[PDB]
């Protein structure tokens, strides 16, 4: 049970826009790809930052991660 921040400069409007969809993009896969690749094990704050970054559902964001674990550790390489 520990903790302690600290603050003080002014906030600014939330960042809204109709950009936000269900499905995924060939565009926005690449930075969870680069993202995944480098961190597997991301927690809550990085999945919304991360999703904040590439314009992408957190949910779908979040969820793309703990999918493509549970592929990865799979028993069954995939030599391509």
């Amino acid at each position: 049970g520990s903790s302690g921040s600290s603050g003080g400069t002014g906030g600014e409007e939330p960042q809204r826009d109709k950009r936000l969809r269900t499905t995924i993009t060939p565009e926005q896969l690449e930075i969870l790809y680069q993202k995944y690749l480098l961190d597997s094990n991301p927690t809550r704050k990085m999945l919304d930052h991360i999703a904040h970054e590439v314009g992408l559902k957190k949910r779908v964001v979040q969820v793309w991660f703990q999918n493509t674990r549970a592929r990865e550790r799979k028993s069954g390489p995939s030599s391509g």
